[PDB]
C-alpha cells in the first residue's frame, strides 16, 4: 500500500466558536485557535479538522453557509485564516476545511438570485417543485418550504434556512470545484466533507444517501480539485457500509481517502429509533462484532478506516459509553487505547484529550442548537414532559459537545474574558481543565499523546493486521499482528472486575494505566484497565 503522510497522522477537530476566545466576546476565534497550535503541538496531531468558519447567519452555526470564500465576522478574517495555515504549517500540523456543499444558507447570493430571479441560472442551483413528497428534514417536518414568493417549494433536509444545492446540476459542480480550488491554493492539507453522501440525492425517488450517480461525482470532484493534490480527504457518510466504504477509500477509485462510518454510534439509541430514545448501557458485544467487521472488511490496498468516539455532533463518549465519576480518567484512558490501537486514522474532539463530559442544561432557553430546539417543540406536544426532554437532550443534544474548552481554572476557565460565554462553561471545569491536565505526568492527555507518538513512529500501527479475540462481553481484546510482532490489547469496558482467561508471554508494554503484570498473573481486570503489551 502506499503510504502517505496522513497514514502515521491523528486528526484534532475544533469547534471554532469554542475553542478559544481572544476578544471578549464570549466566542472562540481564530486568533484563539492559533494561539495554542503550540499546545496541540505538543499533543501531536498532525491535522486540524476545522469546523465551519465561513460567513454565516448561523442558523446551524456554520453548517448554513452564506459565502464560501469569505470568514464570518465573528470568526475574526481571512487575514487570521492565513495566519493560522501558516502558523500551523510552521508546526508541521495541516488545516483540513470542512467542506460543506450539500446546501448553503438561504442568505447565499445564489439563493437571493434564485428565489428574486425564478428565471436566474441560480435557480437550478436548488431544488424546486410544484408537488410536494413525503420526504422529512432532519431538523423536524417537510423537507420541502413553500416560498411565497416565487410559488414553489424549494428542499431542505435540514433547517429551513439550508436550502439543498442541485447536484444534478453540472454547472452548479463546477462553482463547487473552482470553490475547493480557491482553497486549495491557500494550502490547506484536505477536506472533511459534511454528509456527502448525499449529494447523489433523488428527491423525485425518495432517493436521499447513496444515489446511483454518488461516486461519479466524487470521482469528477477528485479529478477536478484535490486529486492532484497530496491531501486528506474524509467524508462524513451515515448511509456508509464496508463494502461503500472500499467504493470510496480504496485509492484505485480515486475517490476519498477515507469516511466517517455511525455504524457504532448506532449503539446509543434504540434500533429503529430517533436518537432521542438513547440506550445508556453500552452492548460491548454489539461493538466488539462492529469495530472487527470494520477492521476485516477494510483491509490493506482494500479500503482505510478513520477512527472516533465523538465530535460536534454527539455526546462527549464519557458521558455516553465511559464513566464521569470514580473512574472518569481511568475510563478515558482505557477507550482512547480501545479505539486508536486499531487500524486506520483517529480523530480526537477538543477537550476529549482532557476528559471533558457532557454538560447538565437545565432548560430549553439555555440551549442553542436548533435541532434540540426542534425536537422539545414538537416533543412537548407529544407526550413528552419538559423534563423528560432535558433528560433526552442531557444525553444526546449536540450542545454537550459544544460548551466552551476548558483550559484552566480561570474565569471561564480562561476560555473567554466575558461576563457570559456562548454557551456555559461545566462546573466541573475547576477539576477538568488542559492546565492541570498538562500538570499531571498520568493524566488523560499524556495517554493520547503517548498513542499519537506510538502511531508517528510505528508501522505496526498501519501494517498489522486485526484479530479479536474470545473474552467475556465486556473484555475488548484483539492482538494486531504483522510479520512475527504481536500486539495485545485487552480493555475492560465496564465499571466491575471481569475475568481474563489467558496466558501469555509478555514481552513489553507498550502503554497501560494499570498494573498490566497484576492482571495477567491473577487472571482478573480491574474495572477499565486497559493495556497494550508485545507478546511472543
Ligand atoms: O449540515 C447539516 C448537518 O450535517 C452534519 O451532520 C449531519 C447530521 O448527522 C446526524 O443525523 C444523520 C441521520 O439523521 C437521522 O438519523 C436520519 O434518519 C438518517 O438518515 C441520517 O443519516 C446527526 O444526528 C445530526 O445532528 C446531524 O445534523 C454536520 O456534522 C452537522 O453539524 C450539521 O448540522
Ligand atoms: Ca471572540
Ligand atoms: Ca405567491
Ligand atoms: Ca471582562
Amino acid at each position: 500500500m502506499q503510504k502517505h503522510w496522513w497514514h502515521k497522522a491523528t486528526v484534532y477537530q475544533i469547534y471554532p466558536k469554542s475553542f478559544m476566545d481572544t476578544n471578549g466576546d464570549g466566542i472562540g476565534d481564530l486568533k484563539g485557535i492559533t494561539s495554542k497550535l503550540d499546545y496541540l503541538q505538543k499533543l501531536g496531531v498532525m491535522a486540524i479538522w476545522l469546523s465551519p468558519v465561513y460567513d454565516s447567519p448561523m442558523d446551524d452555526n456554520g453548517y448554513d453557509i452564506a459565502n464560501y470564500e469569505a470568514i464570518a465576522d465573528i470568526f475574526g478574517n481571512m487575514a487570521d485564516m492565513d495566519n493560522l495555515l501558516t502558523q500551523a504549517k510552521m508546526r508541521g500540523i495541516k488545516i483540513i476545511m470542512d467542506l460543506v456543499v450539500n446546501h448553503t444558507s438561504d442568505e447565499h447570493a445564489w439563493f437571493i438570485e434564485a428565489r428574486e430571479h425564478p428565471d436566474s441560472s441560480e435557480r437550478d442551483y436548488y431544488i424546486w417543485c410544484d408537488q410536494p413528497n413525503d420526504l422529512e428534514s432532519i431538523f423536524g417536518g417537510s423537507a420541502w418550504q413553500y416560498d411565497d414568493k416565487s410559488d414553489q417549494y424549494y428542499l431542505h433536509f435540514f433547517s429551513k434556512k439550508q436550502p439543498d444545492l442541485n447536484w444534478e446540476n453540472a454547472n452548479l459542480r463546477q462553482k463547487i470545484y473552482d470553490m475547493m480550488n480557491f482553497w486549495i491554493d491557500k494550502g490547506i492539507g484536505g477536506f472533511r466533507m459534511d454528509v456527502i453522501d448525499m449529494i447523489g440525492k433523488i428527491p423525485a425517488q425518495h432517493i436521499v444517501s447513496n444515489g446511483p450517480k454518488l461516486h461519479a461525482y466524487l470521482k469528477e470532484m477528485n479529478a477536478a480539485s484535490f486529486g492532484q493534490h497530496d491531501l486528506l480527504t474524509v467524508g462524513q457518510t451515515w448511509g456508509a457500509t464496508p463494502e461503500i466504504a472500499k467504493q470510496y477509500s480504496n485509492p484505485v477509485n480515486h475517490e476519498l481517502s477515507m469516511v466517517f462510518q455511525f455504524e457504532h454510534i448506532g449503539l446509543q439509541h434504540k434500533p429503529e429509533a430517533p436518537k432521542w430514545d438513547y440506550v445508556k448501557e453500552l452492548n460491548v458485544p454489539a461493538l466488539k462484532t462492529i469495530f472487527n467487521k470494520w477492521q476485516t472488511e477494510l483491509e490493506l490496498g482494500q479500503g482505510w478506516n478513520s477512527l472516533f468516539w465523538n465530535n460536534h455532533d454527539l455526546p462527549r463518549v464519557l458521558s455516553i459509553w465511559g464513566n464521569t465519576g470514580k473512574y472518569r480518567e481511568k475510563s478515558a484512558k482505557a477507550l482512547a487505547i480501545l479505539l486508536h490501537l486499531m487500524r486506520g486514522t483517529p480523530y480526537i474532539y477538543q477537550g476529549e484529550e482532557i476528559g471533558m463530559t457532557n454538560y447538565p442544561f437545565k432548560d430549553l432557553n439555555e440551549l442553542d442548537d436548533i435541532e434540540s430546539l426542534n425536537y422539545a417543540k414538537e416533543a412537548f406536544t407529544n407526550g413528552k414532559s419538559m423534563e423528560t426532554i432535558m433528560d433526552s437532550i442531557r444525553m444526546i443534544g449536540r450542545d454537550n459537545a459544544r460548551t466552551p474548552m476548558q483550559w484552566d481554572a480561570s474565569q471561564n476557565a480562561g476560555f473567554s474574558t466575558a461576563d457570559k460565554t456562548w454557551l456555559p462553561v461545566n462546573p466541573n471545569y475547576k477539576d477538568i481543565n488542559v492546565q492541570a491536565a498538562l500538570k499531571n505526568s498520568n493524566s488523560i492527555f499524556y495517554t493520547y499523546q503517548q498513542l499519537i507518538q506510538l502511531r508517528k513512529e510505528n508501522d505496526w500501527l498501519v501494517d498489522a493486521d486485526f484479530e479479536l479475540l474470545p473474552t467475556a462481553d465486556k473484555v475488548f481484546a484483539y492482538l494486531r499482528k504483522v510479520r512475527e510482532e504481536r500486539y495485545l490489547i485487552v480493555v475492560n469496558v465496564s465499571d466491575q472486575e471481569e475475568v481474563l482467561e489467558i496466558d501469555v508471554d509478555k514481552q513489553e508494554t507498550l502503554i497501560s494505566n494499570t498494573n498490566e503484570s497484576a492482571a495477567l498473573a491473577n487472571h482478573k481486570l480491574q474495572p477499565w484497565d486497559a493495556f497494550c503489551i508485545k507478546i511472543l
